[PDB]
């Protein structure tokens, strides 16, 4: 339970910790002196300021522990701390009677897919599973936030197109 689950988020700080001493080319003291006790002192256990680090920037770390560290702490903190997040899936059945209607769908998938993905911690992805079914996948903190997402996607989908002359329909996966 708790204490153990202490043991193993110190285990990895640790690991973590020392992967950057060596990268930074720092001696182990020197990352204890340095990184360790800072951190563990103000968020009163080191991993958590890494998860913090992890979600919110590592800019929360700066004036806590020397700038050199910053750089690889980032690389590092990022490739193994876990960010809390959901995906939810659905899927579209998109016909545009045209013989070009294809590559049109592509077009509006593409833009809307683009437009979506530039909102900080959203992940949109649109996978084509042949004629007219185009699934969609959305990764993003929360559920709320991941169906506004789904939302916003679907309504510009509807709306370029049925411009474009053709007919596309959201399906949801009814879970119970």
């Amino acid at each position: 339970k708790a204490k153990l689950q202490e043991f193993k988020r110190a285990q990895k700080a640790e690991n973590l910790l020392k992967l950057a001493a060596e990268k930074l080319g720092k001696d182990f003291e020197t990352a204890w002196r340095e990184v360790w006790v800072p951190l563990e002192e103000e968020w009163g256990e080191v991993y958590a300021a890494f998860e913090d680090a992890a979600k919110d920037g590592i800019d929360v770390l700066k004036g806590h522990v020397p700038d050199e560290w910053l750089p690889v702490l980032k690389e590092i903190i990022d490739n193994y701390v876990e960010v809390p997040t959901v995906t939810i899936d659905a899927e579209f059945e998109i016909t545009v009677p045209k013989p070009n209607g294809v590559e049109i769908i592509k077009e509006a998938l593409i833009r809307a897919r683009d437009r979506a993905n530039k909102e900080k911690d959203v992940e949109v992805k649109f996978t084509y599973l042949g004629a007219p079914r185009y699934r969609i996948d959305i990764t993003a903190p929360d559920y709320y936030k991941a169906e506004e997402v789904l939302e916003s996607i679907a309504e510009e989908i509807l709306r370029v197109i049925k411009e474009a002359g053709g007919e596309a329909t959201l399906l949801r996966k009814e879970k119970r």
